[PDB]
Formats: C-alpha cells, sequence, structure tokens
C-alpha cells in the first residue's frame, strides 16, 4: 500500500499523532520526506489531528488506570508542547486522586493494602502508573 493508504488505515483504528504516524511509516521503509508528506496530506484532508489525538490519550489512559504524570510524559513524547499538553489535560473532568483510590480498591479491596508488603506494592504500582505524591500517600494510607 501507499504511505497515505497505510496511514489512513492506522487512523481508522484510532487517533495517531503526527510524530507517531511518521515513525510508524518510516518503520515500514518509507523515506522521511515521503512519510511526512503523507501525514500532512491526511491532516489537510481532515483525517489527522494532534488536538483530537491528545484528548483521546487523556481519556483512554484515565479510564485504564494511568495517572497525570504518566499522561503528561506520554503526550510530551509525541512532540506536543506545554500549551498543547495543558489543553489536553484540561479535557479531563474526573478526579485523578479518585482514580488512584479506585485502582487500589480493584486490586486490594475496600480496606486497601494491609501489611507492609502490600503497601509497598501499592506505592510502586501507583508510581509506575504515574500518579502524584499526594494521591499515592492517600491511597497507601501514608
Amino acid at each position: 500500500q501507499t504511505p497515505v493508504q497505510r496511514a489512513l488505515g492506522l487512523l481508522v483504528h484510532r487517533e495517531h499523532s503526527k510524530k507517531e504516524l511518521n515513525r510508524k511509516l518510516q518503520a515500514r521503509g518509507i523515506e522521511p520526506e515521503a512519510a511526512q508528506a503523507a501525514v500532512e496530506r491526511l491532516a489537510g484532508e481532515g483525517w489527522q489531528d494532534d488536538v483530537r489525538f491528545a484528548a483521546s490519550v487523556v481519556r483512554n489512559r484515565a479510564s485504564s488506570g494511568y495517572g497525570p504524570l504518566h499522561i503528561r510524559a506520554e503526550l510530551g513524547t509525541h512532540g506536543l508542547d506545554s500549551d498543547a499538553v495543558s489543553a489536553a489535560m484540561a479535557t479531563f473532568e474526573g478526579d485523578w486522586t479518585e482514580n488512584a483510590l479506585d485502582l487500589i480498591r480493584r486490586r486490594f479491596g475496600e480496606d486497601g493494602p494491609v501489611d507492609l508488603a502490600q503497601r509497598r506494592k501499592a506505592a510502586d504500582l501507583l508510581a509506575r502508573r504515574g500518579f502524584d505524591g499526594n494521591s499515592i500517600r492517600l491511597a497507601t494510607r501514608f
């Protein structure tokens, strides 16, 4: 398939960032300038949009137990600047601390982590998932 056909097929699945599409196309042997041109053509035709992509990441990661620090870091790797990341984070209407508490409840139950081993595991899990210090301290009953 042509670079445009390949990129379109990816967008049919989900929103992709310009940087992400470029990387995926280049991974298939497509030359840099040709990959970039395909992405710009799709953006111009209304198929690709980094703003919609960023909002989709915030939404999807939030509902899958990832924290704000993780999401901000991830969006940054897609070449999005501070204002773009802030705008995306602003689309979240939930409570990140509540999401951390929910993840812990789903794993350990209503009583949360009991012994030291479990509390350490809970802290490690929330840190890896990108939650803030306050959220982790609250969820681990620190």
